[PDB]
C-alpha cells in the first residue's frame, strides 16, 4: 500500500517497493558501502567483497557514491572508477541485490568538494545565477543512469532500480547544502527540483526517493520535529532515511552503552512511526562503527535494539559505510568487518539471524 511518487515507476522499481514494504515486518536487508570495489585489505578484484569474505555471502543492499561525477571525472572522490561502478551495479541486481547511491556534490561556487561550506544552494535552485550548473550536474546522473541499461531483443530497455539518496544529512552543518549555509526554504526548492528533473523533464522512471536527515542533530525530545527540518513533502520522498552513528558507539557520545542502545531503538520507533504515518518505508540509511572497536557490535549495539521494539523493527534494511582500503588512504577507517577482524564472529552469527537478510537470502525482490 505505500505507493511511489512516481506513478509511472518501472515494474521491477514498483516491485522492488512493494516487496520491501512487505518484507520489513519480520526481517532485515544488511547493506554495505562501496562493498564490490575494495575493501580494507584489498583492491583490483572484480569480484570481492569484505562482507563476502568473512560470511560467504554478499550484503542485501549495495551502496554507492557519485562524487565528482558531475565533474566529469572518470571516477569517484574515492577514486571509485565509473565503468566499473557501473559493472558493480549491473553484477548486484542481477544477483537480485538492491542499489542504493548517494552524491556528495562538489561545491560549484568554491571547486571545494561537499565539506567546503561556502554557500550554493541559493545560486542553484530555480532563478539562481549557477542553475544551469545545477542542470548540468544532473544531467551527469542520467548519463551514467544510461549506462545502466540494458536494451532487449524488442528494443526495450531495462534497468536496475535505484534507492537515490540525494542531499543527505542536511540538518548538519558540515555539508555546503545542509543547515547554516542553505536556508531551508532553498534546500526544498533544490529537492523539489531534483525529482522534478529526473522524473518528469528527464523521464527517469527506475528511481526511488530517499530522504536521510543525521540522527546526531536531532532533539530526541522533539524528534519529528528534528526530522522534518527540510522535509520537502510527501510527494517528493519515497523512502524515511536516517544516518545514525551517533547511537552505536559515537566516540563523542557520553551516554552510556544502554543509554545509546535507547536511544537508537527509540530513534527507529519514531522514525517508523512517520513514515507509518505517511505511508511510506523506513530505513537506517547509515550507520556503524568506525574501526569495529565495539566488542560484539552487531549482535549487541544494532540488531539487538532494532529487535527490542515492534515499531523499531520495522525499518527495512540498514546499510554501513564502507572499507577504505589502508595501503591507499593511509589511515584505518572501515564499517564492516574482514577476515581476522575482532567483530567478524560476531559479524557471522549476526548473518545467521533468520532476521537478517544479506543477498542469497533474498527472496524476488523485482516481481
Ligand atoms: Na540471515
Amino acid at each position: 500500500l505505500p505507493a511511489l511518487i512516481d506513478t509511472q515507476a518501472t515494474a521491477e522499481t514498483r516491485a522492488l517497493y512493494r516487496n520491501l514494504a512487505k518484507l520489513r515486518y519480520k526481517h532485515l536487508l544488511f547493506g554495505h558501502e562501496d562493498s564490490l570495489a575494495y575493501g580494507v585489505h584489498w583492491e583490483g578484484d572484480m569480484d570481492r567483497s569484505d562482507v563476502r569474505d568473512v560470511t560467504g555471502a554478499n550484503p542485501a543492499v549495495y551502496g554507492w557514491e557519485l562524487g565528482g561525477l558531475e565533474l566529469g571525472h572518470t571516477a569517484n572522490l574515492d577514486a571509485v572508477n565509473f565503468e566499473k561502478m557501473q559493472h558493480w551495479i549491473k553484477a548486484g541486481y542481477s544477483r537480485g541485490g538492491v542499489i542504493t547511491i548517494s552524491w556528495h556534490v562538489f561545491n560549484p561556487v568554491s571547486g571545494g568538494n561537499s565539506w567546503d561550506k561556502t554557500p550554493a544552494v541559493h545560486e542553484l535552485i530555480p532563478g539562481g545565477a549557477r542553475h544551469a550548473t545545477l542542470k548540468a550536474y544532473l544531467d551527469t546522473f542520467v548519463a551514467f543512469n544510461e549506462g545502466l541499461a540494458d536494451v532487449d531483443a524488442q528494443g526495450n530497455k531495462h534497468y536496475p532500480p535505484i534507492i537515490f539518496r540525494p542531499w543527505h544529512e542536511h540538518n548538519g552543518d558540515w555539508f555546503w547544502w545542509g543547515k547554516g549555509h542553505a536556508s531551508e526554504q532553498d534546500y526544498i526548492a533544490l529537492w523539489r527540483f531534483t525529482v522534478h528533473y529526473l522524473r518528469d523533464e528527464k523521464k527517469l522512471r527506475n528511481l526511488i526517493y530517499a530522504y536521510s536527515p543525521d540522527r546526531s542533530r536531532i532533539d530526541m525530545a522533539n524528534f519529528e520535529a528534528g526530522y522534518l527540518y527540510g522535509y520537502p513533502g510527501d510527494a517528493y520522498v519515497d523512502i524515511i532515511g536516517l544516518d545514525n552513528y551517533w547511537d552505536v558507539g559515537h566516540e563523542a557520545n557520553t551516554a552510556s552503552a544502554d543509554e545509546q542502545k535507547a536511544a537508537l531503538t527509540a530513534s527507529l520507533k519514531q522514525l517508523v512511526q512517520i513514515a507509518r504515518s505517511k505511508g511510506k518505508i523506513a530505513a537506517l540509511t547509515e550507520t556503524g562503527n568506525n574501526r569495529l572497536t565495539i566488542d560484539n557490535f552487531w549482535t549487541e549495539r544494532l540488531l539487538g535494539p532494532i529487535s527490542a521494539d515492534a515499531d523499531a523493527s520495522e525499518i527495512a534494511y540498514v546499510m554501513v559505510w564502507r572499507n577504505a582500503n589502508l595501503a591507499r588512504e593511509k589511515s584505518e577507517q572501515f564499517f564492516a568487518p574482514f577476515p581476522g577482524q575482532a567483530t567478524a564472529d560476531d559479524f557471522k552469527r549476526f548473518y545467521q539471524s533468520e532476521v537478517v537478510l544479506f543477498e542469497d537470502e533474498l527472496p524476488p525482490l523485482y516481481r
